[PDB]
């Protein structure tokens, strides 16, 4: 059967979006992710279908700036909100689902780690530790001039104090480069282009 | 040339995943991997590549449900793989490919963060950190009391324990809003989308 | 109006890359992203558009390896580059986008977590921790024998010390599973496939 016009917009939608392994486009129906924009009358059904939501005018729709970004689904599915996956577990912490969600479509979240704790360096006999502690074992402490009304000193950030060429396994926090200004996974970086035009 | 129905298929595939830009879907041809199904006798080439691996029955078979998920590459390829990435680097610490890994396809995985350490705001003069410890310098301590059988006092949870009003920058922890119920990198949330038929 | 062979392209561009939601492909228009290679002959605007950026040689050009992979934009974009992301806030910490960019295109890059820290589970009545505190309250600490010449003792990776059958909620550090091998959010795994012939 002889294809018509018609079932391109079905096979490819305007206002789909997918990866691009280059960095320069073959035709003017597919644009980058970069927060350009389009003409409304060039691209009547991105117009139609997309309108301002991603910034522009009517009369010059904007494109999403994904440049940086991850993408994740909007809402929240199943895989999260299945209940052995939300509240709390035998031991009163929230399982790993509890706060976790997509936004709504084209909300952007910031990078987030989740709270967390470390068994400290250092601790004392009575079971008081302020936000709790081992069992007693190997652990140093003292025996002498305790008292209740002190601060808390913070831990470091993480990265190395000590240099390189001074250190050895156990003077070493972290894997190498583990530490740095970024939360995020092993992960390529592609162009993202978005559908315009027939 | 003029193209016929069996290039259709040929370009996109159905069982391809996009993404996609808006909030509804002009035809019939795409879903959402919000978890639905769709009818085998309507969706014949999906009922067959796809079947029932993400749910539903043989009849009604099962749609994604990708709310709220980001996506990776199953499986684990050359740049996890390299050596260069993997065993333990002169320190002893694991190098940041190790156990790093895709899953098999439409296979989900709770959000995680590597394990590491931080220097302690308290220490002693011995060699003798439970997890370690810096070289000697401008560090706090104490001469008198120290014995080996008590408990490690963890740390805190990284939330801020004084009110933002009373705080300056030394009794600030952390980044602002860094810390929360998730790890996730920056990210742009958009619908995915499947395609079901032609 | 009926639709001839150079819509193809425009369509869905040779260098397009998608998701795909099973295990094989049906026709030879797509690869895996699984690090192969195609034959030039087989794939001219593959051999023209990518070339070797992947690898491979211009006879053979080399296929994206996506196993394991998450993906994100390119470049550096409105989102990340906004001044109300960058810089330094009130209390002197860098807001969440300092740091934060995409790679060139094809760049991969390794898992990394913020730097960031915790209150410890001791200190002392100066308001003198190395990496700050928080206010005087109800935390313990020694009033007997302090020194400033030790060296600082580090926290433990995170992961629990106690079995889980002798814990309870105050001697469990953390969210069940979220310490492991791994930074990553929550997430499907799924193949890509690149788009290589019409
Ligand atoms: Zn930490």
């Amino acid at each position: 059967r002889v294809v018509t016009q018609n079932e391109i917009d079905r096979t490819i939608p305007v206002g789909a979006i997918m990866m691009w392994a280059a960095d320069s486009l073959p035709s003017d129906a597919w644009r980058f992710c970069h927060g350009g924009t389009v003409s409304a009358s060039d691209c009547p059904l991105y117009a139609s279908r997309i309108g301002t939501r991603y910034g522009g005018s009517s009369s010059n729709p904007g494109l999403p700036d994904m440049r940086g970004l991850f993408v994740r689904g909007s809402g929240r599915g199943s895989h999260l909100t299945n209940p052995n996956v939300n509240g709390n577990d035998q031991f009163g912490k929230p399982r790993l689902g509890v706060g976790c969600t997509g936004g709504y479509v084209g909300e952007v979240q910031k990078q987030q780690m989740s709270y967390h704790k470390h068994a400290g360096g250092f601790g004392e006999y009575d079971d008081s530790g302020a936000f709790g502690n081992t069992r007693r074992s190997n652990f140093v402490g003292t025996r002498k001039g305790l008292d209740w009304d002190n601060r808390s000193y913070f831990t470091n950030d993480g990265y190395e104090i000590d240099p390189a060429s001074q250190r050895n396994s156990r003077y070493t926090l972290n894997r190498p480069e583990l530490i740095g200004n970024e939360t995020r996974p092993w992960n390529i970086s592609l162009n993202y282009i978005i559908k315009v035009k027939e």
